[PDB]
């Protein structure tokens, strides 16, 4: 249990650097080169730990590892926009393909061991290693490159079409949110791929197929709470959240405004829903399902961030900025909670939830002016 919560750390130094190059788009190229530097450091920290967890067995271990060094890739990508650095855009797509390359033989070994729940997050890590390609080719202007993206992300997107049906016949609930999470973060590439191509019609069918992930996952969250999973609940949340972050960056290309409104109305549906599942999990003593209901929050407001800066919307910005701190408080004191009674897992949870509400923040003051 140790090289897990190792890795969710990592996760979270990871999604901290991200916050770091999202201030840094404030016009500051030393921030941005700060970033940079936490990015690699993370990157191959993250690579010493999959080495270990792989020499011990632990697949789940392993592809967190392969996670914190897709948002390590981010976060290059990102720098690489503030500083207009064609070099670093290129090691940063370098680093994002080895983990791409990575994380596809970690899904083999663990669909031929049965290990469902390792091969989703091998998934994710794939669909997060083509958003840091796709923004690292925005910053390169290629357009083979963006193609590519679009390409792979299909095929991550049918892989975890059947690793959610394979879990759902198996009652693995954790497994089912775990692969449509995977498929929300694959539809996020494609729709930065499809923005800076100007692939109308692609970024049309993002959005009517973010709204399947939406539907199975609200099945999902009824009936992992039908079951008394709290943890399969929260997850399914998290897919709900990232699922509507998909349709606002597809409405915000399409300028469909009454998308834009419905997309602030649900993600405060699933915001007012992941706060019961939080209270229900504490009541009950599961920190860990209480952590992943606060990282559901944090994901719910940044959909609500996205879609009030592109409708000019600031008394709902306002709002937002508001309860991302209200979440980062409350997730201080679970991390207090966790590690008082040793739960290292939902300490170093929670941490990535403090990361979540501080990009939200990030994203708040990026509109400002």
């Amino acid at each position: 249990h140790m090289l897990i919560a190792e890795a969710l750390e990592l996760i979270a130094e990871a999604l901290f650097a991200i916050a770091l190059a999202l201030l840094a788009i404030k016009k500051d190229k030393e921030l941005a080169k700060k970033a940079v530097e936490l990015a690699e450091k993370v990157y191959k920290e993250a690579e010493e730990l999959y080495k270990k967890a792989k020499k011990k067995g632990d697949l789940i271990a392993a592809a967190l590892a392969l996670i914190a060094q897709a948002l390590a890739a981010i976060a290059l990508a990102l720098a690489a926009i503030a500083l207009k650095d064609k070099e670093l855009a290129k090691k940063a797509y370098k680093l994002a393909e080895e983990v791409y390359k990575k994380a596809e033989k970690l899904y083999e070994e663990a669909k031929k061991k049965g290990d469902l729940i390792a091969a989703a997050l091998a998934l994710i890590a794939q669909a997060l290693a083509l958003i840091a390609l796709a923004l690292a080719a925005i910053a390169l202007g290629d357009k083979e490159k963006l193609k590519e993206v679009i390409e792979k992300a299909k095929e991550v997107y049918k892989k975890a079409e059947e690793l959610y049906k394979e879990a759902e016949k198996k009652g693995d609930l954790i497994a089912a949110a775990l692969a449509l999470i995977a498929q929300a973060l694959a539809l996020i590439a494609i729709a930065l791929a499809a923005i800076a191509l100007g692939d109308e019609e692609t970024l049309k069918e993002v959005k009517e197929k973010a709204k399947e992930v939406y539907e199975k996952a609200k099945k999902v969250a009824e009936e992992a709470e039908k079951k008394g999973d709290l943890i399969a609940a929260a997850l399914a949340l998290i897919a709900q959240a990232l699922a509507l972050i998909a349709i606002a960056l597809a409405a915000i290309a399409l300028g469909d405004e009454e998308e834009l409104k419905k997309v602030i109305e649900e993600a405060k549906k699933v915001y007012e829903e992941a706060k019961k599942i939080y209270e229900e999990a504490k009541k009950k003593g599961d920190l860990i399902a209480a952590a992943l209901a606060l990282i559901a929050q944090a994901l719910a407001l940044i959909a609500i961030a996205l879609a009030a800066i592109a409708l000019g919307d600031e008394e709902t910005l306002e709002e937002a900025r508001k309860e991302a701190e209200e979440v980062k408080k409350e997730a201080e004191e679970l991390a207090k909670e966790a590690e008082q009674k040793g739960n290292e897992i939902a300490a170093a949870l929670a941490e990535i939830a403090i990361a979540l509400a501080e990009i939200a923040i990030a994203l708040v003051e990026i509109a400002k002016k």
